């Protein structure tokens, strides 16, 4: 169930009699009231109807009209909320009346409120898929990090929503919002990891996390490498990487047996750059506090575990944490140093800021050991990938058709979308060195696809897919910066189809 | 009157009983309901008290709280919005109060609404400075600028605002609303000028926007003088700019004598750069769309003759608008060229993008045939003045201290702020060159005031001061990307007092 203070519940009783702080109803523009609010107008002999017909609410999606006590209800305050003029809703105007409804219900001292949205139609989604986005939406909606703020904002009223669905509906809906709240929980955790300031969240750090999520839930394993073991296993690139920072690596190792024994387990691997300068290839200063969020990778695994565990499902899963902070000094990797990789081949490292895949590709290898039927490693590799797909839509690649498919339509039901970008063969040769099997990067032109390029040399082995967050995982400015938790929703789902 | 859609009444009747379609209350954050507010719950039998009794509206500075019809009450709806906990207003939070009545108000079906804020207080404000505030934020808050959109906004249903006062307040809150709405009428027309794009906006429609305007004022009178003029006259820098541009130039000249003959006219130069590419030193790409707004110096202009031509102020004022477009071209000014100004004092034009001063000398220059008492040049000349200031407070620089603190006052009273900066004689020695009389720019030290170093050298013969609004003329980014009006507020307010 969800933990950041709110209770979701699914009833199937009449609006119109149902005792609550506020009760919510949708307004269509320019069309007629829907089953549940003219049911409701009917109980109060009009008012609402009455209300609508002075024109304070055109009805557009996400406008609010609120109202205090009617006559013969047992709701205490009715909002309204605009759905629009069209037949169905897509995603993002679901999410964005969603939000709104939120934001109201946020300024009120109600205690609970009741949805009646039930007549709301959201394009290709039935009760299952509505309440999977409509709940996610909901209980990201309240996360809050204040824990460096001095002053913390007043405490929420709202402790409990009500979702109401007919008798029919209603275990599809209760399905749904399990499952949303789980993913939401690993959304938060996620949320938190990477939205701490990297003087807190170092290796070693979140590998304390990693052992204090194996105390909360009996079924998870975990182990925690450190900078010895990860030179006995040959990590030389991972070495590389960490090797300037005062602040020593973590190989940060969960596992999780939900099924038999004899069914192949699923691996993420996630990047856990705790900061990223660039090394002595130094980023410029202009917007560097946002490279705390370079272990948004590993985060998002910490997320779906957390999720994964929540709901129990019947999977076997691994999750390895290559985590490091990328710092300059006096010992730090220079530029054209050649390293050897955990796999054997040799790395010129041209470039010490396209450190990413350099932790990965060793995790890639270490991966091998457990024979998995689907590798996905996740992270915030690419400024390449911005330009390429913008903020909205994570980069997909992999050597793998099926997995690729499997995990575009997850990102699809999920409304958290990557989209592919291939792996052709000629990519290739950007990568050629005159000293060492391989270089770490390519030329200018496309970034993103010879970083999947490199990592693709590590995973010859298995199925392997990457996903590129480097534009999904956080938010750059205004009010709403920090992390947004993605890819957890996408991930998630892909484990519960995986699941069945 | 203003023009821009919206009637302002004052009345001082009881709220009470006012027929109108929204009546609009203060509630202060954890202090009792002032009298206005308190006459109008005891008239409903405690509905209002029992309302926010249940805690949906905290008080908190513009927070609102909308209610329906109440029992005894002749208002259709209660709007309440939150005063916050201190016994006096800030200008910025009076501001912010008035802006959420409005946004609320211009959401609604009503036709009018009621403002009892008669008991909100504002730290030095009486009730004629309150009003100023006050009715200049709500009828700027109704500024649209949609000429060029094809699908136009809803009109609004809002067309009369009314504010209640006591019957010995009623004759200062009438003067402060009606020399409000004139200050409101002149700003729209500056920000019209300023939002239109450059392609339409260019000197020669700037000239006909003048004669325009003495159509519509019998008062004005206007001269437009083309390019074979400024030869003539022997305006050498000015014309420098404009040669590299197919568009002619203009030097727009007002006249407006409110005041008797014998009454030294008060002079207002404006820099209408009606588009800066820099010229041959010509201005990177990104953001060199606001460049458009380098004629807003000269818009100003234009507002403030609107707003002293509607309140028929006893004064005599000229208005003085050097208009250029600034082009590359084939034959455009190159740095190093060396001009002969129309005062005889040769210009070195080293950088062609500081052209500003290049038009505003030979209008400082001309502008000495009025024997004027004082001469305020408005200009968007240096970024270096964002550096020092910011968006929100104009540069102000001048070689008369009672000008200047004249115009800060006024700024104050405005609440649309200056800042001096000092002309100190030791920086005259940037502008100094090998070749000519002066060079037009000095280094990266100082920019604000060595331009103003320069205009001063054409300003010697009277009062002079200078008001770099680089800053505050515009906003850069955002939804509210676009002219702002100011200084007009200031300006007028200026000449307001100069009027008494
Ligand atoms: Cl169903
Ligand atoms: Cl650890
Ligand atoms: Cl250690
Ligand atoms: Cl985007
Ligand atoms: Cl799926
Ligand atoms: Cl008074
Ligand atoms: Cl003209
Ligand atoms: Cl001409
Ligand atoms: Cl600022
Ligand atoms: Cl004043
Ligand atoms: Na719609
Ligand atoms: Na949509
Ligand atoms: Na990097
Ligand atoms: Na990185
Ligand atoms: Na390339
Ligand atoms: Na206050
Ligand atoms: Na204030
Ligand atoms: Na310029
Ligand atoms: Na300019
Ligand atoms: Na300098």
């Amino acid at each position: 169930y969800f933990q950041g203070g709110m209770e979701f519940l699914v009833k199937s009783v009449r609006p119109e009699t149902l005792k609550t702080a506020t009760l919510v109803l949708a307004v269509g523009e320019g069309r007629k009231l829907g089953a549940s609010a003219k049911a409701v107008d009917d109980a109060t002999g009009g008012a609402i109807s009455a209300v609508l017909k002075r024109g304070d609410l055109a009805g557009k999606v996400g406008q609010t009209l609120l109202l205090q006590s009617l006559p013969n209800l047992k709701a205490e305050r009715v909002l309204l909320v605009g759905a629009g003029k069209e037949r169905e809703l897509g995603d993002r105007q679901y999410r964005k009346l969603a939000s709104a409804v939120l934001s109201t219900l946020k300024g009120l001292a109600g205690a609970d409120a009741a949805l009646a949205l039930g007549d709301l139609a959201v394009k290709g989604r039935g009760a299952h898929a509505k309440a999977r986005l409509l709940v996610e939406t909901l209980a990201d909606g309240l996360y809050v990090f204040d824990r460096y703020k001095s002053q913390k904002a007043e405490p929420l009223k709202l402790k409990k929503l009500t979702l109401l669905a007919d008798k029919a509906d209603s275990a599809a809906v209760e399905q749904g919002s399990k499952e949303a709240q789980a993913i939401a929980n690993g959304m938060a955790l996620t949320r938190d990891l990477g939205n701490l300031p990297p003087n807190v969240c170092h290796p070693t750090f979140l590998g304390e996390q990693a052992k204090g999520l194996a105390k909360e839930f009996k079924s998870l394993k975990v182990e925690v490498l450190d900078e010895k073991k990860l030179r006995e296993l040959g990590m030389g690139s991972f070495l590389a990487v960490a090797q300037g920072s005062d602040q020593p690596p973590r190989l940060i190792i969960l596992q999780y047996n939900g099924a038999k024994k004899d069914q192949a387990p699923h691996v993420l691997v996630g990047k856990g750059i705790t900061f990223d300068t660039g090394g002595i290839s130094l980023k410029p200063g202009l917007g560097m506090d946002e490279m705390k969020f370079d272990m948004c990778g590993a985060a998002s695994v910490f997320g779906t575990f957390r999720a994964v565990l929540e709901l129990q499902l019947p999977i076997n899963l691994v999750g390895l944490l290559a985590c490091a902070e990328n710092m300059p000094s006096g010992g730090a990797t220079r530029p054209g140093d050649i390293v050897t990789t955990m796999s054997g081949q040799t790395v010129e490292i041209l470039n010490t800021d396209a450190e990413g895949r350099l932790v990965l590709c060793d995790a890639l290898t270490y991966a091998e050991r457990f024979k998995p039927q689907s590798v996905i490693d996740i992270a915030t590799l690419t400024g390449a990938c911005i330009v390429a797909l913008g903020s909205n839509t994570s980069g997909l690649m992999g050597n793998n058709e099926a997995l690729v498919r499997q995990l575009l339509k997850a990102g699809e039901f999920a409304d958290d979308r990557a989209w592919q970008l291939p792996l052709f063969d000629e990519y290739q040769e950007q990568l050629d060195s005159p000293f060492a099997d391989i270089a770490n990067i390519g030329g200018p032109k496309a970034g993103t696809i010879t970083a999947g390029c490199f990592l693709s040399r590590f995973a010859k082995k298995y199925h392997w897919a990457h996903l590129d967050i480097a534009g999904t995982a956080w938010i750059s400015g205004g009010k709403d910066k920090g992390a947004t938790g993605r890819p957890v929703p996408l991930l998630t789902q892909y484990l519960l189809e995986r699941a069945k």
